[PDB]
């Protein structure tokens, strides 16, 4: 078998075309939005995984939804979700039925009211987030890092752009991006400690944009932010205009710019993907090509994961960022650059 296999019987899509693979996830509640500037922080959840695979039916063959059970066929680390993979010969009933038992094992330990895209989509927000704070993947659950949860990203974009894509929602959510990129420079700052700010609707250009539309957007994001980081650094607990617009250490765009990274990346590992289909835009192409190519994306994702720690890591400054992203060419003066944008919000 060359794919994704089961661990438990040692078969995947070559012996049985219409079993539903899932893979073993750690699910816990946390806030949206730590830089939220309210006593009561809205809540959401945060998923990561070894990226162990079983068959839905194999694992609830097993059960006899026991995740001390689990646990065992999981290397030996925490798990209380299954999320399901769609397999290119798997009927949709199949997989519609695991997506909402993973749903239900959502709700059962994150006390949430119904998993929502919206929350898959800040889920891998603060997944990105954890790559880009150097947050450990492992504490909760004993093992995992950032090669068994680059993994995952892939097929938790499947689940939001299922969603997406079976209840017709991406053209709002194209119109709810281009309201967040159109928001003048006079509300950056307060966008800055938003539940639904730019690292939100960075992930959610993802989901929706094809790669061109990306090229075309991404300074941009770059822009949204780096001020981002510059009012977070400055003004922890909460504002509404930029105090303090002076340059500052890295550390202050460090964790934003290996965020910035990683999107792009990730968009370079679906760089030749088909941007239409019959059936809609890129929300819907690229689900397809998720759902038929598990390894030319396993193998692009550890390539994606090479450059995150092999280049953009080790950079200690704006300019080597900017080198390092291939930026150079658009962007002349990193000095320059990020200098005037600061003094540019008000
Ligand atoms: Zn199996």
């Amino acid at each position: 078998e060359p794919g994704l296999t089961c661990c438990i019987c040692r078969e995947g899509y070559k012996f049985q075309p219409t079993k539903v693979l899932g893979i073993y996830t750690f699910t816990k509640r946390v806030a949206l939005e730590e830089l939220e500037n309210k006593p009561r922080k809205q809540q959401g959840y945060s998923t990561v995984s070894h990226f162990n695979i079983v068959h839905y039916d194999c694992h609830l063959a097993a059960v006899r939804e026991e995740w001390e059970s689990a646990a065992l066929q999981n290397a030996n680390t925490k798990c209380n979700g299954l999320l399901p993979v769609w397999g290119p010969h798997v009927p949709e009933s199949a997989f519609a039925t695991c997506l909402a038992r993973h749903n239900t094992y959502l709700q059962e330990c994150t006390g949430q009211r119904e998993p929502t895209y919206q929350l898959n989509i800040h889920d891998i927000k603060l997944l990105f987030l954890r790559f880009a704070m150097e947050q450990s993947f492992s504490a909760d659950t004993g093992g995992g890092g950032r090669e068994s949860n680059i993994h995952l990203i892939p097929y938790i974009i499947h689940t939001v752009l299922y969603v997406l894509n079976t209840t017709r929602a991406t053209s709002r959510e194209e119109k709810n991006l281009q309201g967040f990129l159109e928001q003048p420079k006079e509300k950056w700052v307060e966008s800055a400690f938003e539940v639904d700010g730019p690292y939100y609707f960075t992930v959610l250009a993802l989901h929706i944009l094809p790669p061109e539309q990306w090229r075309a957007t991404r300074v941009e994001i770059l822009r949204r932010l780096l001020v981002t980081s510059q009012a977070r650094a400055v003004a922890p607990g909460g504002a509404t205009r930029l105090t303090d617009k002076a340059v500052k250490d890295y550390s202050a765009y460090r964790s934003s710019l290996l965020f910035w990274a990683l999107v792009d990346l990730i968009y370079n590992m679906f760089k030749k993907v088909p941007t239409s289909n019959t059936e809609g835009g890129w929300s819907c192409s690229l689900a397809e090509y998720i759902r038929h190519n598990d390894m030319p994306i396993y193998e692009a994702a550890d390539k994606a994961l090479k450059t995150f720690q092999e280049e953009f890591m080790p950079v200690e400054t704006f300019s080597e960022f900017l080198d390092v992203a291939g930026l150079l060419s658009e962007i002349t003066d990193p000095e320059s650059f990020l200098k005037d944008l600061l003094n540019s919000v008000p």
